[PDB]
Parts: structure tokens; C-alpha cells; sequence
């Protein structure tokens, strides 16, 4: 009952700020943290050995992009190697970032570990030394950090002790890196897999956003100096019923309205596993979406941001130029998603249904 | 982690219909649900002797004021007795309400009651039997409810406990009178006895609001069919710092952006003590705050549309137009007020700009 | 973090001595407190017309019963109507229950309701004025009271909410007793419906006691002045996989072993279905259990007590002697059995080997 | 509602077979594992030089103590650094413990970190990597593990928060010892800091209880195989009351009986700052209060135990018997206190007839 003021005026400020420009109009997120693991998951995918030099030139590919892409980024994520390495021209990447006109994000989780006693389940760790970690990225130029909790969907899961210890983690994360002037992205990924459908995603996503920001009260966050990247309600993969872009888009902007307060400074959401088009497309239909939204609505994708760009690269250095072209192509696509203005082809544009009417009452 | 759909999607189009229609732009509701103890302390006041038939002559004089309320009011909050009572011409006073585009609403707590193990903390009472009481009261007109918690800001207060309970059975209360088409006015007032500050006064709401959300969806509560009835943010009545009525404004306005999801319907503000002219004055200022405002932000006010009107009545039916006239007056001036349109000015539109110096990164 | 002492010593004192008392060495808990719903159904496996004075009657047999039962009851339930009814003598039934030794009880809850948003769940109501309810039992004879919730085991169930919501009421419950010089009897009863095994039961026992527990220190309950009435842990009536009486008896210890504090002066088992014999012969295993058992380990029987008394009753006056013997044969039993020394008897008609399970109303 | 066991049954007979072994009747635990940082302070207590080979060489002392030390130590806690040193014959620590009938336990906590937004409150790390470093320390011989939390009483703490936050940590560090097959001790200390009386130790120190425990349970904790070091309840260090040994014994028993749960194979009390004669005298009175104690009630002692002996020392190898003497003595001391046979000068009798006069219901 007693206030025991986490922040000053001056850092509210700065956090504040910070939150705001990453997801200034128009712009979204470069999520290119993948860790040692990940990345070599994806260099293997296109037969390229996994050694730092070529997960440098990747990144570098990546990050020196033409400056078609400066408007559409307002933030790049990156993994600690990332961090230190430098371009070509012997810039550090955070200072090639920065000269975009991109604010750059660290990821600072350890990963994810099982949780005994449950099917399955698993929270996050990383929280050891994090505010020390945290002070060094910022002086090295890090203003945003991100962190991954991951839940999914199945029988008896998200169970009650998963949703509040990934809610907790994910609290005592945010706290700590606000006391060092770094913006903590919020990750509560619920997994597409499965055969549930829309609306057990948006129920799931509804009971874990609730238990995000009550822990978030819990800590002493301030909401303003955060960002959230969650799910977006989308069926499981492997649901038999289909649904539309016009669906997923009520069933997430419903979800965020429910449980979200208009305090957040924005919502990045993750591609988790749709394709480039599909997400950019997603997140067209979820900014036309006709209810209010009070918080930007944008992307921190890494596959759908990069699939295309890495294929187009395969290893090879000549593909340079070809390969950021990619890149370029999905960030332009999806800077216009996050302001409802992008389109793919045509859309449905003729056959209007008599009984298909717009109901949000259904959700 | 999974749903178990309390409401059909017919059931979600009434509550939130209902909803929306109570707090429509310009519209605000008038507390007149009065409990016979503290109708007494009313009529106490203008030396008026409390029978039923003065409580019906009192009751009658605010609900058949002239058709200027009409676009002022959107909804009535009744005491069980005042339901069932008819105005002189036979109607029965629902009928009233309804004739004069307002929505129908019925008390239905029971009184608060002592938290045992606490310093003077209380819960409220009246789950009781509730949702046969709610399926009466539908069925007699009532298309909305109200349920009052209270809370006090002290040394130890409010406690755990007081905050857990109280946001507990205002969501059993919400969820009782959503199965039966009720749209339930969630009511956790914080008292603003004591000399805490502004800042004091926003961290309490901050924290009670956050909880009572965080229950609210553990009772899986329909928010698009609901309204909230909160204390606006303001210093104690004994705090020795002065505050502008853009404080008050901003400090309420950053409370509420932190802690209500934007799928809340509208914000009632409870006067709380205030006189007539302050709660219009900061309805208005928090009208005009620049923060988004995702919801519609208006008044359940019970002594400020009173006030006056009971004065000027003082229990002589040979001022009824005089009494009525005043509490016309305070529904005009509050239906600006809810529009940010208020001004001494008679009634104007959009008031004079100012200036945008201080910052809310002091909230 | 600060104590607002709920109780005086000498209020504690007198709670911590009528719990004692009710289960003093070899004592138990006559459970007739059957609601007019819950007994008309009892009244009705009999061909015997409800009637006030049928109702009368037989809860006059039981409590009139020889002296052999006074070492064997220590407390007795009653319902609202019997606590103001009188023997044939003149004699008011709480007088009665007193001159055998026994602690008077009152049934204070008021059933059931449906959790919307569940799969049938339920929580309990009755807390509306239920301090002044207590204040005139405490005065008309009453010392200890028993509030029922009901919890059920199935695919989702008993769910987050559920428990809870329950733990939570209880909690309540017990907080309006003690303040009032009531002992109360905490019943979370899990129902034995369902095919799932002795773990499976074990398991949600232990979690929903832990549960009902911290709801209970969060509400400043004095435990040494509270007693807990819960379902013994037993596989499901449907369940296939079959145990041992030693086996249930392990799995009870266990789970009460590994929630309820040592403070608890007494937990008195619920029969829930079980036949008087397997009753009697489960409590015996129980209070024969290896295990270090800080706590009373006795019964509070309705059906496991009233079974054989019932069908030799049938209804006619005649049968008082043959009915009464039926219910000092059980209550002997118990007494042994609740003291580690119950061997069945040669002769316990069928009536004691009969299933007492009974589904409820809803589903 | 459904269980995924955490634990095999062998699993759980061995964390069961540890946890009883090391509070064998008339044994407690030497915890020798101060971190460099407070090892230091205990050297230059003493003015001695902080060096690997002084800390080894005190270590070794405490260690290789004669043979009458062994039927009191049933565990010996070490910091990581001990745990892989050698004793001047060659001998690994851990091996020179095991010999003496000793369980060898590591702390793996990482220290405490300040939680922002509270009044000086802290939490603590340790989690990141804690799986692996278990399975590690398990095949180096440590069968159990220590993890300290710390709370503070003050004016607004312990908060919500912290205790909310120190208990699910708990259960994280605890969850994790468990699977690796290492017992884990639960340290939540409250620390004597204050002019507090004892009814307000006793207070917090149920809340926290029960909010530590309930947190176990929430994370599936097996309690058989855990043990708990609390702070014994006793008044501030700056109270002004004074009390006797057997206020404070009946205080800390009843705080534990109330929220305890009888599974928990044992209690080992930190000394935390009590002077030798103290901690032994008290650790007496507790174990000769008359209530009833479902669990082992010995010592986990750290400066209790080293006193005497480190002033002894003096950094100075001439002196190693006199020391070791010092330590042999408040091995014995405390062996006996944990039987309720201790009595500070000379011995007399074992007699246990019944207590003094304290009614239990003033507390």
C-alpha cells in the first residue's frame, strides 16, 4: 500500500522514449538474435557451415541493407556475439544500426528449461548477473533487450503453475532491466503447435496476457518503458477447421483489447513460423481490424523477416546483393503491414457473402 | 486452459449494447441508489423526515426532471424500493426512466462488513441469492447493476487481504449478473480520507485496479459488458499539498491507462465527496487530458447532481421546480463535462488550448 | 506485514477448547444437519412422507439415542429447523445433544451455486448476514458450525478458478465464525464420482487442501480453533483398478500429512458414499497408518451413521427401539474405529455392507 | 487437476533416506559454507589475511575435528570452493565429511539482489545453470543443497512482493535439486534487524511460511525430501521487551505447527547472530516445549558453531587443537539442545515432566 517509486521522472523519460521510437510509425523490428543453437539450425537448413565468420557476414548482410530499409526498421535484436562483432568496414554493428536509424536491442534470456512436474512445460532462465549484463549492453549500445518465455497449447497445458512462473520470470526481467535504462520486450510465446483451434488460442492468449500484466503490477513495471511481443491468435498448425485473415485478426486485436493496458507502448508481434507472406498479411488484416487500438501494432519478426534473404544467400558471397534484396522486400512489405497498407495480390475482392456479416460478439 | 464459454454470442451483443447505450457520448448516470440508511442522513440534512413517501416525492423530482436531462442521462442507478415505486401519473418509475432514453439500473450489494485480522478494512456482502434477485430485476426493467466495494488509503491500508477479497467477490458479483443480461458497474471505491498525496492516491488505484482486472479474468468476465464505477485520483482531503485540476486529471488518466484494458466499455467516475462544481471541473479536465483514452470516461455521480437539488427542495413540494432545476443543471453541466466540453461559459464546445509544458512522466 | 490480532487470547481460548472437544479421544460427529432438500430424499429411499413433523421425528431418534453413544459423539450438525425443534419431552434438541455430552452444530451454509465459465463447477453461498446468524446460534446453543463445498474430478476439473473461488469462501466462512465464538468445520469436499485412481484423487486432494490452507492464513485464521471435515482419499466410484483399505488409509495420511498443519485440532472424514462398514473399516486403516499423525483422526458421519437406522425406521413409530440400536451400532464402531480398535463385528446386516453413493442433482 | 509426477518412487526413497539421515536424532548440521565475500569478514574478524590456503586451512580445522563431533553432525554445509579441496593427508573434503557419518550439502545460491521498487528488499539468484551444476555436485559427492533468502521487518516490509517473490524462488531452486537427487533446504530467513517484538516475529513468520509453502506445492515440491531453515521466532534485536527462552521456543513452535505441514522431514535453525550459548539454550527450550512437533527440530548452524573456535584460531596454526575444542564443545552443546537435554554449565538430569506456565493461546 506503500509507494516505493522503482523509477525517477528522468528514467520514466528515457525508457519511455526509447519504447516509442522502436515502434514509430511505420516501423518494426529485426529480430536477428538467434543464439549459437538457432542460427546453426538455420545457416544447416541452407548448407552452410556454422562458423562465426559466416554468422558475421549473415548478420552483416542483414544489417547493411540498403537505406530502403531505414524507415521500416526501428529496431534490430541481437544475440551477445552480434553485439561485438563488426562490419567490413570495421564499424561496430550497433554503430551500423544506429547510423540506420535503428534503437539496438540485445536478447538477454539463457534459454528455456524444463518445469518438473508438468507435460512438458518450461520457463526461462537467465536472471543471474542480469543487471550487471544488462549496464555493460548499454554502454555498448544497447537500449532494449528482449527475452523468450515459451507455452503451448495441449491437453492439461498452459497449466496454472507454467502461466504464473513464465508471468514471474518474465516480471523480474523487466525490472531489472529497467533499473539499468533498457526497454525490456515482454515475449510470452504460446506455440502454434497443435490441432486446437481460434478460439482456444485466444482463451489461452487471453489467461496468459492477464497473468503477464498482473505480475508486471506485481514488480513495479512501467508499462510506458515496455514493449510486447506475443503470439498472434492465429488456429494451431495442424487445425482441421480454417480460418481467415479477417478472423485471426478479430481474434488477436480482441485478445490484446482484453488484456493489454493502453499504457503499453506497443505490440511487435512474432512470426512464430508463418511464412513471410502470411505474416505480413496477418499483420495487415490485424491493423484494418475495426476496433480501437490504443498501442502500435507492428512486427519484431526473424523468420519472416529473413527466410527469403537466407535462401537467396545459400553461403555463397556473390548472393550478397541478391539476398539483402529479399530482406528489403519483407521489410517494405511489412512496414506497410503495420499501418493496414499493405497488399499482396488482390485480395477477395469480388463474392460478398450474404450471412458472413462482422460480428466481434463471436469472439 | 480451456474454455468453457459462460456467454453465448447473443448474450455478449446484449451486455455490451447495454453497456455502450448507458455511457453513449455525452451520457453519464445519476447515483440515485441510496440505501435507506444512507437516504436517511439525506433527508436529515433538509430536516425532511424519511418515509417512504418522501424517499418516492425525492425520487420522483430527479427522475421526471424536464427532457434537458434526457441527452445527459444515459442511466439510472435505483435502490430496490425506488424500483417498484410509480411516479404520480401511475407510471411506474422504470417506465419513466426508459420514456426519457435512459437505461435502468439496481443496487444490489448488501452493505460492507468487517474484514476480521485487519485495521478496519472491510469486504461487501450480497452474493446471496443474487442471480435469482438479477433475473427478477431484468425482468422488472433493470438492464444494470451496481455493487460497492470500499477501500481505504492508511498506514497499513489496503491491505492484501482487503485488495484480494474485495476484487474477489466483484468478480463473482460480475459474473452473476452477466448470466442473467445484467451489465454489472464494477464499484471498488478508495476512499479519499487521509492526508496521503496525489502520487500516494495513484499508486493505491493503480494497485487495486490491476487486481481487480486480474480477478475479473479469473471469473472469466465478459469486460465488453461491463462499466467501471472508480474514485477519480485525487490528494486525501486532509493532504496540506494543493493540486490543479490538470493533475488530478493526468494522475487519473495515467491510473487508468496502466491498469483498464481497452475492451472496458466506459469509466464512471463516483464524485466521492467532491463538490458539484469539482467533479464536473475534473470530469472535464480528465476529458481533456491528452493521453489516449480507450474507453468513454464520464459520471455515476450521486451527491454531485444531488446536491443542490435536495437543498433547494428541503422537503417543500412548493420548490419542486426549483429543486429540479438544479439538478438539470449539474446534468448539463456533467454532460459536457464527459464531452471535455464544460465551461463556466454557459455551455460551450472544445475550450480555449493551452499549453503542453509539464510532462506525465512525473505519474 | 503487521498484525491487527483477529482474536483476543480468551477468544482462542474458547474456539481451541470446543474443538477440542468435539474430537476428544473415541469421539466423533453425528452429521445430521441434512438440508429439507437433501433429507426428503433420504426420507423418500424410505417411502416416508417429508413432513415437519416426520423430520422431527427422526432426527429425535437419533439424538435420544441410549447413552451407550455418548463416549462414541462429541458433536452433532444440525440443520436451521432442528436446532429450534423439541423432543417429546419438551425438551429443545440443543439441550438434548448437550445432557449426552455433546458439542452443539449448526449447518450454516446455503448450498451450492454454478461458476459460470466452468465445466459444472460450483462454488457455496451463505455468507450474507451470516455474523448476526452466528451471534443468535452462539446464544441458542450452538458452538461449532459446517459449511459445505463441493469440488469434482474429471478431465478439467477441479480448475484454477474453482479451487480458489472455493478456498477462498471458506476462508470467509471460518473468519465470521471465530469472530463469533464458532468453531468452524472447513469442508472441501471432493466428490468420488469419476473412473480416475487412488493417485489421481491423492493428487487433487493435496492440491486443493494447500490451497484451502494459505487462503485460511491469508484470512487470519486461528487453525488450533477450526477443524477440517475432507473427503478421504479413494479412488473413483467407477474406477476399475481396485485397493486395500491399508492403501487408502496410506494415500489419506499422506496427503493430509503434506497440507494440514499441525495446528488443526481435528480432521472429521465425510462418509461420501461409502457403506457404514467400509466407513468404519477405512478410518480404523486410517487412524492405524505407520505414519506420525499430529492431528485428531475421527468422523463426521451423515449417511455412514444414519444408513441401517434409516431403513429400520421405515417411517413407522414402532421401529423407534430397532432404528435406534441400528445408529449406537454405528456410532460404536466409529468410536473404535477413530481409536485404531475397530475389528467388524460378526453381524452389520446389508444395510452396512450397501453402497451409500448418491450423484447430485445437477449432473 | 492432472498429475505428471515430478518424482519416481526410487527418487523419492532417496531424497526421503538423505533428508531423514541428516536430522538423525541428536544430529544437526555445521554450515561452513560462507561465500569469499563473508568468509572474509569472519577472517578479519580476526585480522587474518583472506587467502584460499587460510580459508582451506579453517575449513580443514572445522572438518578434521576428533571423532566425538561425528554423532552430532549428520551434515555439513560447504561453499562451492571447500567442496573441491583437499585436506593436508590428501583427502577430498567431502570424503573426509562422509567418513565421520557426515551428509555433505552445497549451497548454490548466487547471493541476494535488490528488488526495485520496494523499501530495500531483496531477492536472490542462483537459478541459471542449476540443473547442470547439481548433476555435478551429486557426482562430487553432495547429496543435499542450501539456498538463502533473506526478509526483512520493518515499517512496510516484508511486502507482498517479497515474500511472494523469495517463496516461488524457493520452489524453483527446490524443484531443481530434486531432480537431480539432492535434498534441498529451504532458508527463508527473517532476520532479527529491529525493535519489533516477538508477536510481530511470530506473525511474519507464519505469513512467510505459508506463502513458502504454498509455493512448494504450487511447484510440486516432494516435502519428505526437503528440510526447512527458518529463523527461530524472537524479537528484534533493538526490542525493548524482554522475553524468556521458553516465550521464544513456544513462539517458534507455534508459528511452525501453524504453518508446517507434518511431511517435512525436518527443521534446522539458523543461529543468525545469536551468541553460541543463546542459539544452544534456545534450540533447548524449543525442543522442550510441551506442544506437539511433527518434525525433527535441530541446528543448522553456522556462526554458532564457529564462535569460539575462529576466535581460538586466530589465523594461527599453533592453535589448531585449542580451536577444534572450541568447535567439539558446540557440537556436543547443540547435540544435546537438539534433544532437549542441554543445560549450560553442568549436567544433571533428563528429566521432562511438564513446562511452565504459558498458556499456548497467548500466542
Amino acid at each position: 500500500p506503500h509507494s516505493h517509486p522503482a523509477l525517477t521522472p528522468e528514467q520514466k523519460k528515457e525508457l519511455s522514449d526509447i519504447a516509442h521510437r522502436i515502434v514509430a510509425p511505420g516501423k518494426g523490428i529485426l529480430a536477428a538474435d538467434e543464439s549459437t543453437g538457432s542460427i546453426a539450425k538455420r545457416l544447416q537448413s541452407i548448407g552452410t557451415e556454422n562458423t562465426e565468420e559466416n554468422r558475421r557476414f549473415y548478420r552483416q548482410l542483414l544489417l547493411t541493407a540498403d537505406d530502403r530499409v531505414n524507415p521500416c526498421i526501428g529496431g534490430v535484436i541481437l544475440f551477445h556475439e552480434t553485439l561485438y562483432q563488426k562490419a567490413d568496414d570495421g564499424r561496430p554493428f550497433p554503430q551500423v544500426i544506429k547510423s540506420k536509424g535503428g534503437v539496438v536491442g540485445i536478447k538477454v534470456d539463457k534459454g528455456v528449461v524444463p518445469l518438473a512436474g508438468t507435460n512438458g512445460e518450461t520457463t526461462t532462465q537467465g536472471l543471474d548477473g542480469l543487471s550487471e549484463r544488462c549496464a555493460q549492453y548499454k554502454k555498448d549500445g544497447a537500449d532494449f533487450a528482449k527475452w523468450r518465455c515459451v507455452l503451448k497449447i495441449g491437453e492439461h497445458t498452459p497449466s496454472a503453475l507454467a502461466i504464473m512462473e513464465n508471468a514471474n520470470v518474465l516480471a523480474r526481467y523487466a525490472s531489472i532491466c529497467q533499473q539499468n535504462g533498457i526497454v525490456p520486450i515482454v515475449e510470452p510465446e504460446i506455440l502454434p503447435d497443435g490441432d486446437h483451434d481460434l478460439k482456444r488460442c485466444q482463451y489461452v492468449t487471453e489467461k496468459v496476457l492477464a497473468a503477464v500484466y498482473k505480475a508486471l503490477s506485481d514488480h513495479h513495471i512501467y508499462l510506458e518503458g515496455t514493449l510486447l511481443k506475443p503470439n498472434m491468435v492465429t488456429p494451431g498448425h495442424a487445425c482441421t477447421q480454417k480460418y481467415s485473415h479477417e478472423e485471426i485478426a478479430m481474434a488477436t486485436v480482441t485478445a490484446l483489447r482484453r488484456t493489454v493496458p493502453p499504457a503499453v507502448t506497443g505490440v511487435t508481434f512474432l512470426s512464430g513460423g508463418q511464412s513471410e507472406e502470411e505474416a505480413s498479411i496477418n499483420l495487415n488484416a490485424i491493423n484494418k481490424c475495426p476496433l480501437l487500438k490504443p498501442w502500435a501494432l507492428t512486427f519484431s519478426y526473424g523468420r519472416a523477416l529473413q527466410a527469403s534473404a537466407l535462401k537467396a544467400w545459400g553461403g555463397k558471397k556473390e548472393n550478397l546483393k541478391a539476398a539483402q534484396e529479399e530482406y528489403v522486400k519483407r521489410a517494405l512489405a511489412n512496414s506497410l503491414a503495420c499501418q493496414g497498407k499493405y497488399t499482396p495480390s488482390g485480395q477477395a475482392g469480388a463474392a460478398a457473402s450474404e450471412s458472413l456479416f462482422i460480428s466481434n460478439h463471436a469472439y
